[PDB]
C-alpha cells in the first residue's frame, strides 16, 4: 500500500548523455528504455551546478542562501579556507525528508556519495586528506545520517576502481575497502537490500526508500572498465565530442577537458548497465507497481562546451540534469518542457507520494506532482535561478536566469562593473555569443521579472549593483 | 470573544529607563502601573540592536540571516552603498504575523515608524533625502502594508515636533504634515482608532490588531516638548547620567552621546505620558479583559555608557529592551528573568492568543505563552544571539552570546586574528572589564554550547576561525 521510493542519481551526468535525447552520440540503452516508461522532465536543472549545493537542495528542499550549503564542505589546512569555516554542511538539526519518511514508518537506505559533511580531526587516511589546501573525506557518524537506518557511504572518494565505504557495521577507523567499480558495486548492494534475503536489510512490513548516488560520470577518466570503454572501440573523443561549441584549443588542467569524451561517455554507458541491473531486479521481484522511481543527476558536465572543462557554469551542459519519473499504473508516460529546478524535488516527490501536508513550510521549491501526472493546475515557472557563491560572499558571485528561450548571467564584485553574460538559447541553440552588449532593454526586463523575484523569494541579499571598494572597509 | 491585540513600542528605549526597573533616574509612572498588572520579562534583549533588523525580527519571527533584514533599508547615492544593494527590506512576498491575522478576520492598524522600505526614485521630499550618501525616507504604498488596512505612517523621519504621515486616503507626493509631537499625535490617532466614531477606522464586529510605533526616545534631542523637560528642571545631563561607565570625555559624534541624557529622559517621560493616554482609553472603553497589550522597544541606547553613544552594540544598555504583557483576568502579574529574544516575540504572542497552530514552520523563535502565563514546562533558554552584520558582510562582523552571567563578543574580519571581548555580568556589572585573555578555556565552553548552536539554528555562516586574504580574491 504505502509506495517504496527508488532514487538514482550519478554525479556529473548532463542531461545531453541521454540517447532519447538526440545530444551526445552516447549508448544508453537501459535509460532510454526507461524513459518511455516514465513522466520526463525535459528541462530540469540543477541551480547551482556543483555536487554539494545540490544535494543540500535534494535534501532541504530550500535554495543555497537559506539552506547554507553554498559550496564544498571541505576543512582547511592551517593558513586556508574552506567549507567549514563558513558552516557549509548539512546541519544535524536540520530536518531533511529523510528524517519525515522515517517517522512515517519507513525502512531508509543510502549507498554511495553522501557528500554532505565537513571533515573533522583526526582526519581519516585518504588520499584527499588533504589535497590542495583541504581535507575532502570522511565518514557520516550515525546521529548525522537523517533517517537513513541502512547506511553503505562515503564522504568524497574519486578512485571509481577502489572505492571505501562505511556501513551499519564499520568503525569509523576501519571502513570496507572495495575492489570492485563502484557503480556496479553500489548495484550489488542495492540488489540485495531489495532482496532483503536475512531479512537484516530493511523491515519486511515497511515501504522503503532507497537512495543510490553514483560517482562516475565524474572525474577521474582512468578508472573506467575496459568493458564500457570497448563499446567505443574504433572512436575516438575528438569522434565522439562533435557538439559544435568545443573548445579544442583551449588549455585545460591536467586530466581534464573534452580529450577525455570517449572515457566520459564509456562511464555513461557503465552507468546504464548498471542502472538497468537495478531497475530490472525491482521488477523481478513484483515491485514495479508500488515503487516510485526517480533518476536525475547532480549537475552536468561541459567536457570542453565553449571552453569550460566540467561544472559551475551557466552553460546548458552544466545545468541540464536528467529528471524522470517512474510508477506503472500511476504515471502515465510522458515529457514536459516544465522549468523545474533543484529544490522542487523533495516536494514534488512528497506530492507523487501522496504527502503533500507533510512539506514544511521551509521548503522553498514547489510540489509539481500534477504536472508530472498530467493533471492540470500547477503554476508553471518562467525561469530557474542560477548561482554561484563564493565562499564567504554571499552578496557577491555570479547569479542568473534560465527562461524558456534566454540564459542570463550577471557577475558581482566589490570595486567593478558588472559584468553580463546574455545568450539567446533559441537562435544560439550552443551559447557560443554573447548578446549582452545592446541588449539593455531586454536585460533589464529580465531582470525585473525574473532574477530580483528569484533572488526575494529567497532570501538571497545579491543585488545587481556596483559598490564602491569601501564596502569591505567594515571587514 | 477572539482577542484584541495592541502593541506600543518607542524606538531606543533601553530597559533600564522603565522606573520600577531602579537603574536610570527615570520617571515613568504609567508604565510602572502597567507593569505591576502584567507579565514583566526582566532580561529580554534585541539581538541586532538596530531599528530596521530588529523590525524585521518582529515581522518574522526570523533572525536576520534567514529573514534578510540585517541592516539599515536606505538607498544609496551614486557611488554608494545602502541597504538596498543588499536586500535589506521586508519583501513584497513574504508572509508576516500581520498577513496571517488578517486572514483570520482582523481589523489591522499600523501607527507610525515603519522603517521597513527601501526609498524609491523619484525620491519624495524629505530632510533626509538624501542624508549622507543615501535616501532614507519614503511611503509604503498599499501592496506593501501586510495586511495593515488602515494606515497612519511613514518611513523613516526624525523631527519629532514635526513628523508626516501617510495614510489610506493620501497620495504618495502629499503627505500629512503635523505640528504636534509625533507621540501625542500617534496617541489621539490611536485613541481615534479604538474608539472607532462612525466605524471609519475598523469593522466593530472583528478583532483588532494595532501596532502604534513611536520615534522617541530616538534622537535628535532638540525636538522635546519643554513640559517634559520640566520634569527634570534643577537637573542636568551630569547630574542624572551617573551610570559608573559612562565615559564623559571620549569623542562623540556632534549631537550625541552622555550630554544629551536630560533629553533622553525627558522623551522617557513624555512617551510614558502618551502611553498612559492610550491604556486609558482602551480601559475607558472597556476592551480591558479582551486586549492584550505589550509594550517593548526596538533596543535601548548607551548614551554614554562604556563611550559608546546610542545603540548596534553587545553592551546591556543596548541589548536590553522593555518587554512587558498585559492581559487582566488572563495573565497574572509576574516578574521573570527567562533570556528572551526578539524573534520570540511574534510566536509568544501567537501562542498567548490562541493561535499556536498558526506559527508557520519558517519561526525560528521560541513561543513562550507558557512562561508569560506562570506555567511550567518551557524549555529555558541558556543565552541569547548578539550580532552585528556589515553591509554585504553575512559571514563576517561581530557575533556573541549574553548568558544569565556573561557576555561574549567576536569580531571577525578577513586576515586578522579574532577579537575577544567577555564581560562577567555579575562581578562587573557595568561590563567595564573585559576578562577574554585570562578566560580562554570558558571562552572556548561557550562558543561550543552557546554561540555555534545558535549560528546552526539561524543558518549563520560566521564562524569563530581566521581566514587569509586569498578568500576574498573571489569577488573584489
Ligand atoms: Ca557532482
Ligand atoms: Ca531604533
Amino acid at each position: 500500500k504505502k509506495p517504496n521510493l527508488l532514487i538514482v542519481f550519478p554525479d556529473e551526468m548532463r542531461a545531453h548523455t541521454l540517447g532519447f535525447m538526440n545530444q551526445d552520440r552516447s549508448y544508453t540503452p537501459n535509460l532510454n528504455k526507461f524513459a518511455k516508461e516514465s513522466a520526463v522532465l525535459k528541462q530540469a536543472v540543477s541551480n547551482f551546478p556543483l555536487a554539494t549545493p545540490f544535494r543540500g537542495m535534494l535534501m532541504t528542499g530550500q535554495y543555497p542562501y537559506r539552506n547554507g550549503i553554498q559550496g564544498n564542505s571541505h576543512t582547511a589546512m592551517p593558513g586556508n579556507f574552506g567549507g567549514k569555516d563558513f558552516g557549509i554542511e548539512l546541519k544535524k538539526s536540520t530536518r531533511t525528508w529523510s528524517d519525515i519518511l522515517k517517522d512515517q514508518g519507513y525502512s531508509m537506505g543510502y549507498i554511495g556519495k553522501w557528500h554532505l559533511d565537513t571533515p573533522e580531526a583526526p582526519f581519516i587516511p585518504s588520499y584527499n586528506n588533504p589535497m590542495e589546501g583541504r581535507y575532502w573525506n570522511d565518514w557520516t557518524a550515525p546521529d548525522r545520517r537523517h533517517g537513513f537506518d541502512f547506511w553503505y557511504a562515503y564522504g568524497t572518494y574519486d578512485k571509481h576502481l577502489t572505492p571505501i565505504y562505511w556501513t551499519n557495521e564499520t568503525p569509523r577507523d576501519q571502513p570496507i575497502k572495495v575492489n570492485q567499480w563502484s557503480p556496479e558495486h553500489e548495484a550489488d548492494i542495492a540488489i540485495k537490500y531489495l532482496r532483503n534475503e536475512n531479512g537484516h536489510y530493511r523491515d519486511r512490513d515497511k515501504p522503503f526508500t532507497l537512495v543510490v548516488s553514483m560517482n562516475p560520470p565524474h572525474s577521474p577518466y582512468d578508472q573506467v572498465p575496459q568493458k564500457y570503454l570497448d563499446k567505443f572501440d574504433g572512436e575516438t573523443s575528438r569522434s565522439l565530442n562533435t557538439r559544435p561549441n568545443v573548445q579544442w584549443d583551449q588549455e585545460y588542467l591536467e586530466g581534464y577537458g573534452p580529450e577525455y569524451f570517449k572515457e566520459y561517455m564509456a562511464m555513461v554507458h557503465g552507468v546504464d548497465d548498471q542502472f538497468g541491473r537495478i531497475i530490472d531486479e525491482l521488477d523481478r521481484l513484483g515491485l514495479t507497481e508500488d515503487t516510485l522511481v526517480v533518476f536525475f543527476s547532480d549537475h552536468g558536465c561541459c567536457m570542453g562546451s565553449n571552453g569550460k572543462p566540467t561544472k559551475n557554469v551557466h552553460y546548458e551542459e552544466a545545468m541540464r540534469i536528467p529528471m524522470m519519473f517512474r510508477w506503472p499504473g500511476k504515471l502515465t508516460p510522458r515529457q514536459d518542457d516544465l522549468l523545474f529546478s533543484a529544490p522542487d524535488i523533495y516536494p514534488t516527490l512528497f506530492g507523487l507520494m501522496g504527502l503533500e501536508e507533510l512539506i514544511p513550510d521551509t521548503v522553498e521549491g514547489t510540489n509539481f506532482a500534477k504536472t508530472v501526472s498530467g493533471i492540470e493546475g500547477d503554476t508553471r515557472p518562467t525561469s530557474q535561478l542560477y548561482t554561484f557563491m563564493p565562499y564567504g560572499g554571499q552578496s557577491y558571485g555570479r547569479r542568473g536566469v534560465r527562461t524558456d528561450r534566454y540564459t542570463l548571467m550577471i557577475d558581482r564584485k566589490i570595486a567593478k562593473p558588472l559584468t553580463f553574460v546574455l545568450h539567446d538559447n533559441q537562435n544560439d541553440p550552443y551559447q557560443m555569443t554573447n548578446i549582452a552588449n545592446d541588449n539593455q532593454e531586454l536585460i533589464a526586463q529580465l531582470i525585473e521579472k525574473e532574477l530580483i523575484p528569484w533572488l526575494e523569494l529567497t532570501g538571497d541579499p545579491w543585488r545587481p549593483t556596483e559598490v564602491p571598494a569601501s564596502v569591505a572597509k567594515a571587514y
